[PDB]
Parts: structure tokens; C-alpha cells; sequence
């Protein structure tokens, strides 16, 4: 119903920044892409829809300290971010992170989302790779971990997928009526 607060946390660390402001649309053309402040607290209306959605990114643990209190959830939508390159963060978010998410609560709206997604390019970095190395682990690989169980989205985001981070921002103010 009112502004909801959301979270991203992946493997290690993902789409530090870039992740953030994928709705700013700002797309790689553009040289604009400050990282000195972090932001999870953005007030923006879609087509007459005035809500506020917090996004978090990078910070493996999210909480590295542990002298910090590990109760009281500060997120209601639960944002798992991993970079579309080297099995390694998409083999362990969704797999490894999966758990420690699911201790807090039964069950939960799980967003799918990716980050710097295939290698900060695609269309450079998928050819400079080798057709043999670009070993993508998004189109189908991704959905069946997320059938698996049931997320909810299903895309990435990196300065281009941004095409939803982007719509997201109006699946916010879905999840604030839960």
C-alpha cells in the first residue's frame, strides 16, 4: 500500500552500482554512472503511480560485521543479483544464497535479477571471448534454477538489461500492498 524498501544481494560482490541505477536508464552509451554514493532510496511515479522503492547491491554479507544484529528484516522484496558471466555467482546465489534467505521467513517474493550482465558488454565480450568460452548461463540455465522453486521475475540488469529494474520500479508498488 505505501513505499516498500527493497534489497539487492548477490555472490561476493554484483552490479555494485550500475545495478542501481538501472532504471536511470542511463544505458552503457552514457558516460554518466557515479558510484561514490550508494543509493537504496529513490522516490519516482510511473504514469501516475507516486511510490518510493529502496534498492541495496555488492555487499557480499551484507552485514560483513557480524557485531551488526542479524534480525529484523529492513527489506519486505528479496533481490538476488549475480553477474550473467562465470558459473560461479549464478551457482551460488541462487543456490547457496537461496538457504540463507529462506531461514528467515517460509516462503517469500522472490525477484530473479543479474548484474553486469554478460561481462559489462555482450556484444563485445561474447566475441572477444571466444564462441567457445562465452558459456552464457542466463536464457534457459537461469529459468530452471528459478523453476526449481518459483521467483518471481526473471531477467538481469547492467546498464542494458535494465529493461527491468526498470519496470520494476512500478512492481514495486505491488509489493508494498503485501
Amino acid at each position: 500500500m505505501q513505499t516498500i524498501k527493497c534489497v539487492v544481494v548477490g555472490d561476493g560482490a554484483v552490479g555494485k552500482t550500475c545495478l542501481l541505477i538501472s532504471y536511470t536508464t542511463n544505458k552503457l552509451p552514457s558516460e554518466y554512472v557515479p558510484t561514490v554514493f550508494d543509493n537504496y532510496a529513490v522516490t519516482v511515479m510511473i504514469g501516475g503511480e507516486p511510490y518510493t522503492l529502496g534498492l541495496f547491491d555488492t555487499a557480499g554479507q551484507e552485514d560483513y560485521d557480524r557485531l551488526r544484529p542479524l534480525s529484523y528484516p529492513q527489506t519486505d522484496v528479496f533481490l538476488v543479483c549475480f553477474s550473467v558471466v562465470s558459473p560461479s555467482s549464478f551457482e551460488n546465489v541462487k543456490e547457496k544464497w537461496v538457504p540463507e534467505i529462506t531461514h528467515h521467513c517460509p516462503k517469500t517474493p522472490f525477484l530473479l535479477v543479474g548484474t553486469q550482465i554478460d561481462l559489462r558488454d555482450d556484444p563485445s565480450t561474447i566475441e572477444k571471448l571466444a564462441k567457445n568460452k562465452q558459456k552464457p548461463i542466463t536464457p534457459e540455465t537461469a529459468e530452471k534454477l528459478a523453476r526449481d522453486l518459483k521467483a518471481v521475475k526473471y531477467v538481469e540488469c547492467s546498464a542494458l538489461t535494465q529493461k527491468g529494474l526498470k519496470n520494476v520500479f512500478d512492481e514495486a508498488i505491488l509489493a508494498a500492498l503485501e
